[PDB]
């Protein structure tokens, strides 16, 4: 069904992503888009709406141009960096160079990283604007603007409109909504040209857990929550790079096998990493939104937010980790005080209400350690020259004493 | 000199033993020398700063040239003189049998200052053209004792005949037999005579080639040493003995020649902080290691000379000391006995159960640590309830987990 005008560049990189036949939003948008038309694309993630503006942004871009050609506007540094990061594998055969720009990182890192010339900005509205004040961000050679989950972006108002006000005149204009209220038509008369609405028809094998903690607290909670559930594979997400590697390290100090993945790490790392994770040569990827999508494996139990997607996108997309292939899935997200609403919102959107967990005590951490040992001993005994050593042991120390040693040395990590 | 004062002064030479002071106000004289010492008393730099000192680096053309006996001791002898010459830059290439000719004729392009060579690796290179002495005014005979031993006196010879007649000759020998009194009488001109008159376990395993490895693992099984260094004799043997040990579960890593310089200090930093528990190493770190805390040396090959054995296991007991012998290494064996007058224990090779019960021992001995040292009462109620569900066959199932 990617049997459209596409290039081989764009076509082997998108390959390497499993991209075979196209979906509705993909095969009605994508022509329109290629033939430089403005789209208003209805639909919620995941039915690739993602990669039915990629494509376009990626095969308009001439790489010799060392200028910005294109700008994606999101809600949120989450979905800054999802976005970004499928672009830059949809644009990574061609050499497209994607940035994501967004809010809460040193803007200083950000200069820096514009010096390299990148293609496609993907960003946050004030973060944007902030740039563009600043003179780092030029946008007078783009010539393809999406404004992404934009009924998330209904103040974003003011800022998106300051940024079309620095954006050629002439220019293709793409929109997508799961929703269209009307603040999203506003937005359509106003700054695009003869729209064509794409409109796609709106799992419950992941379970969705939320938890109300302090920030202090999240990172004994997260471990108790290791010791009660002991996961396959897991996945911990985070909202920075540091708190990603500094997560990993705490992880790894206290005996996890654990390993963090982010957006400053070379491509050679992240691979490296995702390979000892998809192996399980580490229990516990700990990540940014960098990891959120199309991972290619397939036995991830568990995800936990440590910190809160803010918008429902990022959200499904991180917890879609797992659940994979019919079976059972557990989510976890942890939530302060202060974030309550974020909260409700990805409820009211998702549809889904997320059941509240109460954080678990360190006895109770203790004791499901204790559970899981106690089992696993069972069973081995139950399924399968080690005698005689437990003989000579037993002829010396009592069997409680002997039993109660070993426990503590099998519930160690 | 001051580039070689710093050198060994940042090397830890402070004080000159009794061989270094007595020949190398000699050396420096331009005199021949004739070095009775054995190892251990510094004769190797007794004789390595003179060349050092002597080599101009503006020349490209080979300045000195040492011969030894075993491609070991070429190792361990150029790796001594690089360092006395890190400074000043001299640059030493080593030259022996059993490697490649072709990548020695390759180095030989890069115009060493110093050779240290087997005498019928060397000569190959005279015959060949590869080797250019005509401006060697230096030639050391070290390990002269065991060269005669080996049968290298025809080789010794006519090496000598390719060397300018106006040179200076050094040698150094641990006995003077009338072989080598005679070299001596014949090659060397005025030769000044110098004459210089431990709490490590030595063991010996009698194993098979093929079977070697096995034996390696298994004595780490039992003993399972802190840290460990296990010689190897090529930088082939080094890196599949690393390869073949981390696939079994062992945290090693190898170490020789040609390597980077990032690659050989991270093995050194994982290996002095014990990220590794084994060096895998040709004799390239037999001396000037500077790495503490080695438990264990195994010579998975047996070293051919009895110097270069003796800094391998020296770098342990600062211990335990292994050296594999195939049976017709036998003999080699014993007269490293004769030459260190210090006979070796005969271990018995352990068997595939010896080293399973030495895990268990092992094992064991953690868990019994723990029964004395820790308060279990948290445990006591879930070891009762477990106890119901024999004593024996509990503890059975615990010792199956505790041994992975």
């Amino acid at each position: 069904f990617q049997e459209l005008g596409l290039s081989q560049e764009v076509m082997k990189a998108i390959e390497r992503m499993g991209f075979e036949e196209t979906t509705p939003i993909q095969a009605k948008t994508i022509p329109l888009s290629l033939q430089n038309k403005d789209v208003i694309g209805q639909a919620q993630t995941g039915t690739g709406k993602t990669a039915a503006f990629g494509i376009p942004i990626v095969e308009k871009v001439d790489v010799k141009n060392g200028a910005i050609q294109a700008l994606v506007v999101a809600p949120t540094r989450e979905l800054a960096i999802q976005v970004s990061e499928e672009l830059y594998k949809i644009g990574a055969v061609k050499r497209v160079r994607v940035l994501p720009i967004y809010g809460g990182q040193d803007i200083e890192r950000q200069i820096r990283a514009l010096k390299k010339h990148p293609h496609v900005i993907v960003g946050t509205p004030g973060r944007i604007i902030d740039h563009i004040n600043r003179g780092t961000l030029r946008l007078e050679h783009v010539h393809t603007v999406v404004l992404d989950e934009a009924d998330e972006m209904l103040g974003f108002i003011e800022d998106i409109e300051a940024i079309l006000s620095h954006v050629p005149a002439e220019r293709q204009t793409l929109l997508f909504s799961a929703t269209m209220p009307d603040p999203i038509r506003r937005i359509a008369e106003r700054f695009m040209n003869e729209p064509e609405l794409v409109k796609v028809k709106a799992v419950p094998n992941i379970q969705q857990y939320y938890l109300e903690v302090h920030e202090k607290k999240k990172f004994d909670i997260l471990t108790r929550l290791l010791d009660i559930q002991a996961p396959e594979l897991a996945i911990v997400f985070g909202r920075t790079k540091r708190r990603v590697d500094e997560l990993a390290e705490a992880l790894n100090l206290r005996g996890y096998a654990a390993e963090g993945i982010h957006g400053d790490l070379s491509q050679a790392k992240r691979l490296s990493v995702l390979r000892k994770f998809k192996e399980g040569a580490i229990e516990i990827l700990v990540a940014t939104d960098v990891a959120a999508r199309g991972l290619d494996i397939s036995g991830v139990t568990h995800v936990y937010n440590f910190d809160i997607p803010q918008d429902p996108e990022s959200y499904v997309h991180r917890i879609g980790r797992t659940g994979r292939a019919g079976k059972t899935g557990v989510a976890m997200t942890f939530v302060t005080p202060r974030e309550i609403g974020q909260l409700h919102h990805i409820e009211r959107t998702t549809k889904r209400k997320m059941e509240r967990m109460k954080p678990p005590t360190l006895d109770e951490a203790l004791e499901g350690q204790q559970r899981i040992a106690i089992e696993k001993l069972l069973n081995v005994v139950e399924t399968e020259f080690y005698k005689r050593a437990a003989e000579e042991l037993l002829e010396e120390h009592d069997s409680v004493t002997i039993v109660a040693a070993c426990l503590k040395m099998l519930e160690h990590h």
